[PDB]
């Protein structure tokens, strides 16, 4: 397979990753620690039924606090998009 | 500028992102301790300089020993390729 990766304001119409930023504090998810943001990207484009996803993801590591009084570094996985395709 | 994002043997000749595993642990980089190994990727493909290069780069967040008896987090920039361009 064969995937496309865009800045904003192409011209692609195709099925195609862009950048996008996601911002922890911002949504009021207090509980991490680091990082506080981000590049997750996301998926749009032409698929014409099928529609422009995410065909592969990869994790990010983080540092968070738990339910538990503990602190937390893990491996959090599906967290960035790597890969947009239709299906 | 558009990007192509590869799988191994997928035939496309183009400059492209191709996946790849970084493992420290194979190669004895004992002062890491986490991510023992992540996804980087490369890239490779013609370009009709111009060299088929990343454009764009991430970083990783990783868990490691210092020089001074303490263990660091922190954001690494410049580890994973997440888009490859004829430059």
């Amino acid at each position: 397979n064969l995937g496309l990766d865009c800045d904003e304001h192409s011209s692609e119409s195709r099925c195609c990753r862009y950048p996008l930023t996601v911002d922890f504090e911002a949504f009021g998810w207090d509980w991490i620690i680091a990082p506080k943001r981000y590049k997750a990207n996301y998926c749009s484009g032409q698929c014409e039924g099928p529609c422009c996803t995410p065909t592969k993801m990869s994790p990010i590591n983080m540092l968070y606090f738990n339910d538990k009084q503990q602190i937390i570094y893990g491996k959090i996985p599906g967290m960035v998009v790597d890969r947009c395709g239709c299906s």
